[PDB]
């Protein structure tokens, strides 16, 4: 199988997470197609995966904020296609906050009402995510045996 990782990282964790993740599918058989959102494209994107990977971290104090250069990618999830299609979402926040990974909500959400089948409940990173590094290897490996 065929998987497309698009994450938003503003300080380098979410990178972190879906570098960790990446492997952990590609180790496994997996064909994997790893992005940036700053560059994604909206026009099609999820087209021919089996399993899109979706990650993004959260900003924002009283307002529940995505990171920057996944908003419109965010924006524009309805154009991608997740009809029936298969994603798991993921991202680093900090429990220290109210809406801990928020962001990692909002994505699953816009994902249901859209049409994927979210395989997995989001992995919420609280911290440098690794030192989690072991809760990620297994959420990556939960996901395969999962499709
Ligand atoms: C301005 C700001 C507000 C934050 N907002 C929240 C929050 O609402 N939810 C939480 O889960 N993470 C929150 N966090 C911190 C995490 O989003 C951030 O430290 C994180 O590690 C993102 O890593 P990244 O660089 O991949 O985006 C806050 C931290 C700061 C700097």
């Amino acid at each position: 199988a065929k998987a497309l990782i698009v994450y938003g990282s503003t300080t380098g964790n979410t990178e972190y997470t879906a570098e960790t993740i990446a492997r952990e599918l590609a180790d496994a058989g997996y064909e994997v197609d790893s992005r940036d959102a700053a560059s994604v494209e909206a026009g099609g994107l999820f087209e021919g995966f089996d399993l899109v990977l979706l990650g993004c971290s959260t900003w924002g104090d009283d307002s529940i904020e995505l990171q920057d250069d996944f908003i419109p990618l965010f924006d524009s999830l309805e154009e991608t296609g997740a009809q029936g299609r298969k994603v798991a979402c993921f991202g680093c926040g900090d429990s220290s906050y109210e809406y801990f990974c928020g962001a990692v909500d909002a994505i699953e959400e816009k994902l249901k009402n859209l049409g994927a089948e979210i395989v997995q409940d989001g992995l919420r990173i609280d911290g440098d995510p690794r030192a989690a590094r072991d809760d990620i290897v297994g959420w990556a490996h939960d996901v395969r045996g999962a499709i």
